[PDB]
């Protein structure tokens, strides 16, 4: 069995997100997908809690007929000590073979201790990213086109525009 | 959407915790199925890390035929402040509305903090526990007969038999 | 019995805090004051320590017959999780029925806990803030009659102003 | 200005407690009493947050005729490091020059720390101890006579009774 | 370059763990002493700081003709998630090959990790332990005689019999 | 005994790091040398472990005819509370009785604790600073030139160079 793992903060999980998923499980039994930056919420940059995310990856993967024995969702903690972020993420997950990263310091942190590293087989543009989903939230721009169904559906559960409108004042 | 919580050690997820959970099933929408000290791993009473009980937890809820958007896997870790402790479940978990347990300690905590809370529908016996599992794997007894054969493929693979009769010694 | 509660730096505390104070306790019985970010000291911005503070605000209480049945000092610690920190508040203080703050972020996650929250009653200008004090401090302006005599009392005792000159070279 | 400082768990404050607060009080111009173990709460021996034994000691001080300008109450966790907890103590709290302790460890910490150390000046009666209070709230005892009157408030408004009886089950 | 490791309270370092030492020299080139439980002291079965452990070990290595260039002394605090204890070991220390210990939990940790593990080359009496050492500490036993000279300087000089004396009471 | 004390980030130990270190060893028995910001590594500003600068400091150290009786090599991460650094600095040290710093903070909270405080005997020039050394490891420029040779064979064997060059895509 051949375990991809990806990491990101998914503030919040987006189209663009699933899409790059998707063509991860082209070449991987199963996905370990880690939703990093758990302690952060309730900002501008990272408006949701781990909690949210996990709810959001939750949902989204079931939405889009990916089946549940493909994929693993587990929140992590940033650490003060990027010497121990991977041990951190290994203790947290299950056994896996391969990291997909774009990202310079996960690279090197994950090739360090003796991981395959490799880009994500996909790259989105920057006006389906999050920073243009937290934007369009903020301005009353179109967010909702940008989003899974089943994510607008926990954004509106939990007030997700409110908090974020509420915060940027 | 009626969404319940139920969190355990799970050191190893067994039968009786997956015949508890299709209980709880018949009477919520959805169950958040907490991983409880997450943080204690190679020890005779919690052997296995926070990633291993959620790859089991993943992978027998997933043999079963439950269906993914009926369920969340969170691991938590302890904290030193039991008047903090539901705050730390609610950040890392999906809106819920009940939770099941037959802990005095964890149903006052919840109480306190405005939950209904309400014990298992079920009660499993001594002899399908957790102690009893780990008694079998530490003395060669049939400890794969208590747990679904998705978790004996985890054990085996992450060399549970061989970490614990180590730890043992 | 109506309490409020009230958070703050207090870097140090001065007269337009207590105005604040004063003002709040014309609306509630008692007012429960944390002196947030309770683990900075020896900076520019956050001089003074937890204990310096709590010193402060017991003597300017005290001088200004405040009755000690009125109010309650708590030193609050900052933390990395949003989502926790109204939790950490709580286990830390009375029973509290209102909210009274300005800042946006405390604002909504006291909201979303469920409490009250309103606005402070006055909003006292920039040239009598914190900032003015800390700067005066520096460069030998008048520092002084911006706080309560009980509070440079305690700045004289501790030596704050060499702390701050020392930090600034 | 001569301060004194005491530390105990005060789980809850009772008439014992009080009595060597006055003492003290005799001997120096200011005390410092600090909560300790203010991480635990919700269980048999430790069911108090660190909150509610603020609230209970700024109550009975307030209602027993000391003057607010003599005493200080901070709570204060326990750490892992007791090479650090003097450090902890002094950081939480204003200047103080004498601790009162029967406690060696607590002792001998701050004597190597350079201060002056001394027993406190009475021992209360067996009758008046915390041990006593608990047995008295769970078993329906005569826990009230223990008490200060202001405390037992604090004890009915909290439900102290209730959780005590609920965690015992 | 040929690196052991070993690690260990040594509270205090005596003469037991310097043969130990010594017999490890003979078949690595550098040794790494790590000094465990660091954030332990001033209790009876820990009665020493990191610091006065370091201290210690420093001037015994030195005292007994081991140059500099064949080891390195390093404390290491204990962590709370046993899956992460070799990654903040790694992290504290030069690159190693070989771990010596007799402990079943270091040992498995270890070769989990993918690192060779051996039993110490010599194993000592409980006569000569610490346990004995800080027995006769607090009995008037002939201690010194069960140190290194160097040890025994230290100890005089922080105080040592008097501190688990005055702890003991 | 005159023991001095000294702290540094070294990102990585340098020529002008040893010159200081020498010329503060004519003036004490011992020295101290702690390794301060341990927690940060893989960074641009920040490249090295706690474990690879202790590893450079040994050898540099054993390498330049400095006695193993003269010197103590501690890592220090940096800790949240400024009012605590002290303590967690002497908790982990031997005894000492001055400190050599120019930095203001540093200065400060030493001399709050009552430690003579002086800055350090030399100032190096600008060629040997770690902006330099990281800058030219960079750049593919002299670095080598700029530090002992031992520190460049640990350079070397941790892949230092690679690294910093990864960390900066
Ligand atoms: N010491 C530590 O604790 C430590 C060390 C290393 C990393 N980490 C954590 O690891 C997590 C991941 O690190 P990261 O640097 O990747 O952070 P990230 O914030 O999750 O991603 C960085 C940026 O890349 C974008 N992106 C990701 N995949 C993309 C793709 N396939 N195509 C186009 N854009 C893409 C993300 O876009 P979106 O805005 O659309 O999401 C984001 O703007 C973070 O939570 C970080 O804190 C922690
Ligand atoms: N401050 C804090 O951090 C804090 C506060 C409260 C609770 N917690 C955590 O919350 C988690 C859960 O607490 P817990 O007391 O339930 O611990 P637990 O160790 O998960 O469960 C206690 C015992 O009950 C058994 N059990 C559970 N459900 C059962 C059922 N339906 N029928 C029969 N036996 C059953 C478990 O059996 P098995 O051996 O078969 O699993 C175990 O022996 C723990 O990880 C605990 O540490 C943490
Ligand atoms: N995750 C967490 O740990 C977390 C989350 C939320 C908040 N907090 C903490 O909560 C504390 C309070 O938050 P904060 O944002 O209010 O910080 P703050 O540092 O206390 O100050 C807010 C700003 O508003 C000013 N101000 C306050 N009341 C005013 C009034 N009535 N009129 C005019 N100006 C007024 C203060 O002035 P002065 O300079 O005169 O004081 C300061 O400049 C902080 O310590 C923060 O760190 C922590
Ligand atoms: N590293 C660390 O974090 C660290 C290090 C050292 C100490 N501490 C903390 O410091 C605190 C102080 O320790 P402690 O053991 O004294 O706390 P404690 O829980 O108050 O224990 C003292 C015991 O003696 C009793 N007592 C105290 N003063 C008395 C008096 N004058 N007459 C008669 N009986 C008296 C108390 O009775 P009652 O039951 O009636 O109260 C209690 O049973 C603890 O919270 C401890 O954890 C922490
Ligand atoms: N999660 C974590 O933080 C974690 C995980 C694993 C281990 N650790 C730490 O790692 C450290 C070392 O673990 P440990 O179990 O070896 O603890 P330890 O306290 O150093 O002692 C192991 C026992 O074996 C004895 N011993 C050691 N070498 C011996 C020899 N060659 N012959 C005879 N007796 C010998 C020691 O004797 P003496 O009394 O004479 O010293 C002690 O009684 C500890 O500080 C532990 O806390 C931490
Ligand atoms: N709360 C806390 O945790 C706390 C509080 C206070 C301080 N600290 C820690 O203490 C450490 C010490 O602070 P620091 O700013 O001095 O560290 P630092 O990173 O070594 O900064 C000193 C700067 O001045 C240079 N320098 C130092 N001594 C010199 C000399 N004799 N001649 C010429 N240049 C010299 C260094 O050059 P190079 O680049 O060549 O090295 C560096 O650029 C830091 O790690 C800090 O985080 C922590």
């Amino acid at each position: 069995t051949m375990r991809g793992l990806l990491v990101g903060k998914m503030q919040p999980f987006h189209r663009g997100h699933l899409q790059v998923i998707k063509s991860i499980l082209e070449e991987v039994d199963e996905l370990i997908i880690c939703i990093g930056s758990a302690q952060l919420s309730h900002s501008i940059r990272d408006p949701f809690t781990a909690g949210e995310r996990v709810m959001m990856l939750t949902k989204a993967l079931s939405e889009n007929g990916i089946p549940a024995s493909r994929y693993y969702i587990i929140p992590v903690q940033d650490i003060e000590c990027n010497a121990l972020w991977v041990g951190h993420i290994k203790m947290l997950t299950p056994p896996f073979d391969r990291v997909y990263s774009g990202n310079p310091l996960v690279q090197r942190l994950f090739s360090e201790d003796g991981y395959e590293v490799t880009a994500p087989p996909l790259f989105y543009r920057d006006r389906y990213s999050g920073t243009e989903v937290r934007r369009r939230m903020l301005d009353d721009g179109d967010w909702r086109s940008l989003l899974p169904e089943s994510v607008v559906e926990v954004i509106d559960e939990i007030n997700g525009v409110e908090r974020i409108k509420h915060l940027a004042k």
